[PDB]
C-alpha cells in the first residue's frame, strides 16, 4: 500500500473510511498529499483539491483508469490563481472505485503535463468470468443542522454476454447539501461600509449524476476492444460563496439554488493488445465539458460575483481530446530489462463567452486588445513522444531511465528527462532515489491576450492605481526539478518509512509584478491605468518529508501511519507562500479484526500549525487579523462493518468524534470594508454520524 513516492489505496480501504461524497477525501490522507488552494489568496477556499508536496493542485493530474479528467479547466482560472470549481475527484462514486493510485514527484513526469506534483488515478471495478453487481447506500447525519449532510446511491453490474463479449455498467446519484447561508456568521472577520454585513461562506453543496457504460469485447486471444460512454452531471447548492466575499442582491437572491451546472461528457475508445513481443495500448477519449453558471464579474472586487447587470446563465464549452500509443519491450541484453514506446496526442478546445468580455472604458484601451466582441476561442495542442526502459541491473535493482518530448503548438518543445533508481541494501531495506524535470502548460486563460482583468487600484502590485491584467501567449512552461530520496524497511507486515523530497520550481506561472506598459484614456483617475500579464517566475521551491510506519500489533490488530511534514514552499522572487499547507499532517489508523465477520477502524489525524501569506496584492507587509493563524488540532473517528452474509454488508461510525469544528472567516487578506481571515480560510465540519449498506453478488 505504500512505498517511497508511491501509495494504492484500495476498495477495501474506501469501505473502512467511507468518504461523504468526494473522493478528496480520503486521496488527502497519503503521505505527501494535501487537500489546499491553488495559491495563497484563499479565495473560493472552502473548494479546496488535492495538492501534492506543496506543488498545488493545478499540478495533480487526475485520470479515470488511466485517461486523462480535464474537465476543471474549463472554469475561470483567476487574477489570484484559484478557479471556482470543486475539482476533478468527484465524477467516479467512491464504491465503484476498484483502486486509486497517487504517485509522486519523479516517478510520475513521464505522464508529462500537469504531472509536476504527481498523478491520481482512480480505478474503477471491472467484470470477472462471471456476472457479478451491487446495491451501495451512504447517509450521515451531522450533528450540527447548518452542516450540509450528504446521501449517495450507487449501483454496479457486470458480466460476459458472449464469451469474447464483456459488459460493466455503474450509476450513481448523490446529494450534499450546502452549509447553510449563515453557519459562519459570529466567525466572520470585521466588515465595516459598504461591506458591513457581508458573509463569508460555507460549502457549496452538489448534487451528483453519474452513468457510465463499457462493452469490452475480445476480438482474437490476444486483442481486446473496449467502447465506452459517461454521463455526469453536478449542479451546486449555492450558500453564498464569492471570489471576495462581497455581497449584492443578486448573491442573496440565489441562496439556495443552483447557480453552476458542469455536464461532463466522455466516449472512450481502447484497445489492449497482448502478443509474442509484449504489449500494445492505444486510446480515444473525447471528454466534452459543458460548465453553465451565473455570469460574473471581471474587475476588482466585482471578480467573480454574480453580474446583476448582465444576468442569467452562460456557457462556457470544453472539448478536449486524447488519443495515446504504447507498446513494451522485454529485452533480454545481458541485462533482463523492459522497454516502453509511446505517442500521445491531445487537444483542448475552449469556447468562452463572458471570459472575456472585459472592457476597457475605464482604466483605457489596449493597443492590440478591442475593447468589445474579443474572440471567445482558445485552444492548444500537445503532441508528445515517450520512451521508458526499465532495466534490472542486478536481482532487488532496478534503474529506470526515460525521455519524454513534448510540441506544445505555441509554447514551443519541451523536454522531460527522467531518472529512477530503487535499491535492495537488505532484503528488508529498500533505498529508492528518483530526479526528473516535470512539465506545465500554460493554461488557456494564462495563455490568452484577450482574457483580461481589471482593478481599480486594490488589486495592482506596486501601486493604487488603475491596472489591467492581460493574457501572454509569449508565456514559457512551468518546469520543476523533482528530487526524491527515501528509505524503507518492510518486512513481515512491519513497515518503516522516511523520504525527503524537493522539487525546484522554474517559470511559475503567476499575475506579474511590474507594468510592461500603460492603457490610454478612460475616466478621471483611473485613466491610462497600468497593464501587467502573466508573467513566469524564475524560482520557487517546495521541499519536505513524508514518512510510514505499519506495525502489526497482533494478527487481528494492525497500526498504521502516514505522515507528510512540509519544511518549506516559497515564491524566491517575493518571498511569500505558494500554498497554504499545514506544517505536518499525521492519519493513524487503528484495524480490528474483531471476528472473522466485524471489522473496526479508528483514526486519527493531527494536522500542524497553518500560517497565511505575509504580503498583500500591492506587495505590501499585512497587518491585523490577516495574520490569524490556524492552531494545530486533530480529529478522530470510529466505524466499523458488520458482514451478514456473502451478499450484505452494513457499516456505521462517527467522522470528528470529538466535534473539532472551523469555520472559514474570509479571504487572506484585507480590502476596503473586509478585514482578513488570515489562514481561517475553510470550514471543518464537526461532529457527522453515518450509515451504510453494500448488497453485492
Ligand atoms: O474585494 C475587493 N474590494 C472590496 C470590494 C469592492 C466591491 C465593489 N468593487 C467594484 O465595484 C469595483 C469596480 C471596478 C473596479 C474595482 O477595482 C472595483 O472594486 C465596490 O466598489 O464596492 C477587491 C479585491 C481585489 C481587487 C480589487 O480591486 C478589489 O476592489
Ligand atoms: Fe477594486
Amino acid at each position: 500500500k505504500q512505498a517511497p513516492g508511491v501509495s494504492i489505496i484500495t476498495a477495501e480501504d474506501i469501505a473502512k473510511r467511507p468518504p461523504s461524497n468526494d473522493l478528496s477525501q480520503i486521496i488527502r490522507t497519503m503521505p505527501g498529499v494535501n487537500l489546499t488552494g491553488n495559491s495563497s489568496s484563499g479565495q473560493r477556499g472552502n473548494n479546496r483539491q488535492i495538492d501534492i508536496r506543496g506543488m498545488g493542485p493545478e499540478n495533480t493530474l487526475i485520470l479515470v483508469d488511466g485517461k486523462p479528467v480535464s474537465s476543471r479547466n474549463s472554469v475561470r482560472y483567476g487574477w489570484r490563481g484559484e478557479r471556482d470549481s470543486r475539482g476533478d475527484t468527484n465524477w467516479v462514486p467512491a464504491d465503484q472505485v476498484e483502486r486509486i493510485e497517487v504517485i509522486r514527484g519523479p516517478a510520475a513526469a513521464r505522464y508529462g503535463n500537469g504531472a509536476a506534483g504527481g498523478v491520481v488515478n482512480i480505478i474503477t471495478k471491472q467484470a470477472g468470468a462471471e456476472t457479478h453487481g451491487n446495491l451501495s447506500v451512504y447517509s450521515n447525519f451531522p450533528q450540527h443542522k447548518a452542516e450540509g449532510a450528504s446521501e449517495r446511491m450507487s449501483f454496479g453490474l457486470n458480466g460476459p454476454l458472449t464469451e469474447n463479449l464483456s459488459y460493466r455498467v455503474y450509476g450513481n446519484i448523490a446529494k450534499t447539501d450546502s452549509d447553510d447561508w449563515d453557519i459562519n456568521a459570529g466567525h466572520e472577520s470585521n466588515r465595516t461600509g459598504k461591506q458591513a454585513g457581508t458573509l463569508p461562506a460555507g460549502r457549496e453543496g452538489v448534487r451528483n449524476k453519474d452513468i457510465d457504460g463499457l462493452l469490452s469485447w475480445r476480438l482474437t486471444p490476444e486483442q481486446t476492444l473496449e467502447f465506452e460512454a459517461g454521463f455526469s452531471r453536478q449542479g451546486n447548492i449555492y450558500t453564498g460563496d464569492t471570489q471576495n466575499t462581497n455581497s449584492n442582491n443578486y448573491v442573496k437572491q440565489m441562496l439556495g439554488h443552483e447557480t453552476n451546472r458542469m455536464y461532463r461528457e466522455t466516449y472512450s475508445v481502447t484497445h489492449r493488445g497482448e502478443w509474442d513481443f509484449g504489449s500494445s495500448l492505444a486510446y480515444l477519449q473525447y471528454e466534452k465539458t459543458r460548465n453553465s453558471r451565473i455570469n460574473e464579474g471581471l474587475a476588482g472586487g466585482t471578480e467573480g460575483i454574480f453580474d446583476p447587470n448582465n444576468a442569467g446563465f452562460y456557457t462556457a464549452t470544453l472539448r478536449d481530446l486524447t488519443a495515446h500509443g504504447e507498446v513494451n519491450l522485454p529485452l533480454h541484453l545481458g541485462y533482463e530489462q523492459t522497454l516502453t514506446l509511446g505517442s500521445e496526442w491531445t487537444e483542448q478546445k475552449l469556447d468562452d463567452p463572458s471570459s472575456n468580455t472585459q472592457n476597457t472604458e475605464e482604466g483605457g484601451s489596449i493597443p492590440g486588445l478591442a475593447g468589445k466582441n474579443r474572440s471567445s476561442s482558445s485552444s492548444a495542442r500537445i503532441f508528445s513522444l515517450f520512451a521508458e526502459d526499465n532495466i534490472e541491473l542486478m536481482p532487488g535493482t532496478m534503474l529506470t531511465p526515460g525521455l519524454r518530448w513534448d510540441h506544445h503548438d505555441i509554447v514551443g518543445d519541451n523536454w522531460s528527462p527522467s531518472l529512477n533508481l530503487s535499491h535492495a541494501l537488505t532484503e528488508r531495506v529498500t533505498l529508492k532515489a528518483g530526479i526528473a524535470r516535470a512539465y506545465k502548460a500554460p493554461n488557456l486563460y494564462q495563455l490568452n491576450p484577450d482574457y483580461l482583468l481589471y482593478s481599480r487600484g486594490q488589486g495592482c502590485y506596486g501601486q493604487s492605481t488603475s491596472c489591467y491584467l492581460r493574457g501572454n501567449d509569449g508565456l514559457k512552461a512551468e518546469t520543476s526539478v523533482n528530487k526524491e530520496l527515501g528509505i524503507e524497511y518492510s518486512h513481515d507486515g512491519l513497515v518503516a518509512g522516511l523520504t525527503y523530497f524537493r522539487n525546484d520550481y522554474k517559470n511559475k506561472i503567476e499575475s506579474g509584478l511590474s507594468p510592461v506598459d500603460h492603457a490610454s484614456g478612460g475616466k478621471g483617475d483611473y485613466a491610462n491605468a497600468a497593464i501587467y500579464q502573466w508573467e513566469n517566475v524564475p524560482k520557487a521551491v517546495v521541499e519536505g518529508l513524508e514518512g510510514t510506519l505499519t506495525l502489526p500489533l497482533a494478527d487481528g490488530l494492525k497500526w498504521s501511519n502516514n505522515l507528510t511534514y512540509m519544511l518549506q514552499s516559497k515564491n524566491k522572487e517575493t518571498g511569500d507562500v505558494l500554498s497554504v499547507t499545514p506544517r505536518y499532517t499525521l492519519n493513524s489508523m487503528l484495524d480490528w479484526q474483531a471476528t472473522d465477520d466485524l471489522s473496526l477502524q479508528a483514526t486519527v489525524t493531527w494536522y500542524g500549525k497553518q500560517k497565511p501569506k505575509k504580503y498583500d496584492y500591492h506587495g505590501d507587509r499585512v497587518t491585523g487579523s490577516a495574520n490569524d493563524q490556524l492552531s494545530p488540532y486533530a480529529i478522530a473517528g470510529l466505524g466499523g462493518t458488520y458482514r451478514l452474509s456473502k451478499n450484505l454488508s452494513l457499516g456505521a461510525g462517527v467522522d470528528n468524534l470529538f466535534d473539532k469544528r472551523l469555520f472559514r472567516a474570509g479571504n487572506a487578506q484585507g480590502v476596503v470594508g473586509i478585514d482578513g481571515a488570515g489562514a481561517a480560510t475553510y470550514n471543518e465540519p464537526g461532529r457527522t454520524f453515518y450509515t451504510s449498506l453494500t448488497a453485492s453478488f
